[PDB]
């Protein structure tokens, strides 16, 4: 009955409690993550999630990505007949998460705790409750992403200073939480345009150059190929969190006669063409520290949010910034906020 929702810029996820235990529900496509993308076919059927993402490029004008960046605004999109305010759009992702979590439980849902980033304001938090209501959902309370995370690791002792390093698909947030058994967010920072999607982007570029170098063909102007490259670029990034190397092989990607794309990306190479993206993490981390006036040695815990924290380079970097402190592990780092959420929704229900 108690449910929590991570309404992310690029991906959303929904968790429900069973016993005093959080479970991360799988969407109707079999994934525990649902892209935060809403789209309107040239007919009037609404596609939400992966089916929206798949067609984003061939239907650009009717596809809305990162609607979360618009929430506390008067932003709107005109689809033939009507305007949809940001809350109306978010709602659609909530409706899909709703139909999907019902399926898994067999029963029905009407109430949830929803997370929000800590820097949100009242207009924004509110826009979030609205979308909640628009989706036949009664938003119980509403907590912020860092707090949610800490809750997933149940960090309610006595006192403590917690560092939350959150690297999502499209944003990077770093917060310093302080625990008395209450949780106040003391300092914040980030880079609103720093996400894992950028790491994947560099690999797509690398692939485009290497190929051009071989065939003299520019792929950017080919949608099918490009899509194929995004997929491949992503899996490559993934194999790199484990291997020191990965092969991209894309049979008959174009012609002139078909051409095969076959290339090997070394983790080292990967790290090299992504070094600026990673470094972009120092200053904000450092800021949060200075605001608080703390030596790194006084961080009691660090919890990593974001599937792209899985990357060795980030881990290594976090280690050095934190003075060698090991981050907590246990919860999928990109299920961590939704999990904290179902937990708070539990304290209530």
């Amino acid at each position: 009955r108690a449910v929590g929702i991570d309404l992310g810029t690029t991906n959303s996820v929904v968790s429900v409690l069973e016993g005093g235990d959080p479970v991360v529900v799988a969407n109707s496509e079999g994934s525990r993550t649902t892209p935060s993308i809403v789209a309107f076919a040239r007919n009037g059927e609404v596609l939400v999630g992966q089916p929206a993402k798949n067609q984003a490029v061939t239907n650009v004008d009717r596809t809305v990505r990162s609607v979360k960046r618009h929430m506390g605004s008067d932003w709107s999109i005109e689809i033939d007949g009507k305007k949809y305010t940001a809350p109306e759009i978010s709602a659609r992702i909530l409706m899909k998460l709703k139909r999907d979590a019902e399926a898994y439980l067999g029963e029905d849902i009407t109430d949830a705790v929803i997370t929000t980033p800590a820097y949100f304001n009242d207009a924004q938090r509110q826009a979030t409750k609205d979308a909640g209501q628009i989706a036949g959902l009664n938003v119980l309370r509403i907590v912020n992403e860092p707090t949610a995370a800490a809750l997933a690791y149940g960090l309610d002792k006595k006192e403590q200073r917690i560092l939350v390093f959150d690297l999502g698909g499209g944003t990077f947030d770093v917060s310093l939480l302080e625990i008395g058994g209450v949780v106040e967010v003391r300092a914040t920072s980030g880079d609103n345009h720093l996400g894992g999607d950028d790491w994947d982007q560099r690999v797509v570029d690398w692939l485009v150059d290497k190929f051009k170098g071989t065939s003299g063909i520019d792929l950017t102007k080919d949608k099918m190929a490009m899509q194929r490259l995004r997929e491949a670029a992503e899996k490559a990034k993934i194999e790199l969190s484990s291997s020191q190397s990965t092969s991209i092989n894309l049979p008959y990607i174009t012609v002139d006669n078909p051409l095969f794309l076959d290339e090997q990306l070394t983790r080292a190479e990967f790290q090299r063409i992504t070094q600026d993206l990673l470094d972009r993490t120092r200053k904000p981390f450092q800021s949060v520290i200075a605001d608080t006036g703390i030596s790194v040695s006084e961080i009691d815990h660090v919890v990593l949010v974001g599937g792209s924290t899985r990357m060795p380079a980030v881990t290594d970097l976090v280690k050095e910034l934190t003075g060698g402190k090991e981050p907590n592990k246990g919860v999928n780092p990109d299920e961590v906020v939704a999990v904290g959420a179902a937990l708070q929704a539990g304290v209530l229900k």
